[PDB]
């Protein structure tokens, strides 16, 4: 009932679009599991951006239907001194039984923002039935 | 077994006080759940606050017995630049044999800080059971 | 199947090494579980760091075999003018079988860092078990 993925890095990318991050990946449908619903977790606790207009990165939880759920951080400065670390959770709740057979983490850049994860990064999902 | 509410915004308000964050709201009674443990994330991962005394929202996981935990986030300087959004989540485990009948997520000012959600936020539990 | 510990403080120190967050501690063989899977939740609400070098703090989950995920909050400024409250969660799944008898929270500082924890915090695991 306990499904994960994790990463310690992606190639740095710019988005004006949610894409897919690399390895953050769940398959549902290769699990078996067809109904009931998962609480997913993306947690990216060490992303930065870089930018000239303060700099910032959306994240989402997507499946085959599309995104469920997203957020980003954004810094305080226009040019941060230094882009400092910004630690990122969403948790989203999808009914399997929607016609879901996977889950992924994505991302977009915040004002033409390049996107880092260089450190361990994770997609997370618990699998609940009522049956 | 999973609980989940969420919400895409709420009236812009200040409190000294704890105060619902309208939405984000679970019914463990009418769901039949009366003992066992539950595991309750809230997830704010696109606040901001708006102030001009180093602004910052507190957040809260409350029953109807009271808080059960909190904690904040605060920017860096007395009147940012740009008040960037800083991701929030909070967890807390819950014995549901101690009364509990509804759990919430709630919110206070930091400094006078006007409070801001305009994007997804959620509530989520799992119920757990040593039965 | 849920369990959990929580802080409201920890006396501040500085430590260039990982080292555990007294009271985030988990035991796993005393609640008899030895095999499946652990979805574990490290949440630090609002820690700050105290510096002069661009501050922050490492926060790490980790087992009697060492750590299994970790992650940082930084700031943006060298000395920030006031240093801000930081949320901080971390989610790491774990395999039992290999070996594990307990789960741990714990800090390693940035750059000199001294690291603060005054409120609430959380170690929080869901044990799930393909039996
Ligand atoms: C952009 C700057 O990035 C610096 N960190 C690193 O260059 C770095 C390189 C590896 C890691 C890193 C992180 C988290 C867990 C781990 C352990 N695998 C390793 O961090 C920050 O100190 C600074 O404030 C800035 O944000
Ligand atoms: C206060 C400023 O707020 C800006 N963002 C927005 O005005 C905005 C409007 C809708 C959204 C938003 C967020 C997260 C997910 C989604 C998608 N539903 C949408 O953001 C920031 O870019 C800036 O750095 C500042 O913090
Ligand atoms: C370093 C400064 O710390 C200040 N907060 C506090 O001094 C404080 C003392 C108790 C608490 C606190 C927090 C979260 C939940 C609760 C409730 N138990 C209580 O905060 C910030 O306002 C400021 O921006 C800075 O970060």
């Amino acid at each position: 009932p306990l499904l994960s993925a994790s990463i310690v890095s992606a190639p740095v990318v710019t988005s004006e679009t949610y894409v897919d991050i690399p390895g953050l990946y769940l398959d549902v449908a290769k699990a078996g599991i067809r109904d009931g619903k998962l609480q997913v977790i993306l947690n990216v606790p060490t992303p930065y951006a870089t930018g000239n207009n303060f700099p910032g990165i959306y994240f989402a939880i997507a499946t085959n239907q599309g995104v469920v759920a997203d957020g980003c951080f954004t810094y305080s400065s226009k040019v941060p001194e230094s882009t400092g670390r910004m630690p990122f959770t969403l948790v989203a709740t999808i009914d399997v039984g929607s016609g879901v057979t996977f889950v992924k983490g994505q991302w977009k850049s915040v004002r033409g923002s390049a996107m880092h994860i260089d450190s361990y990064a994770s997609l997370s999902a618990i699998w609940g039935t009522a049956a």
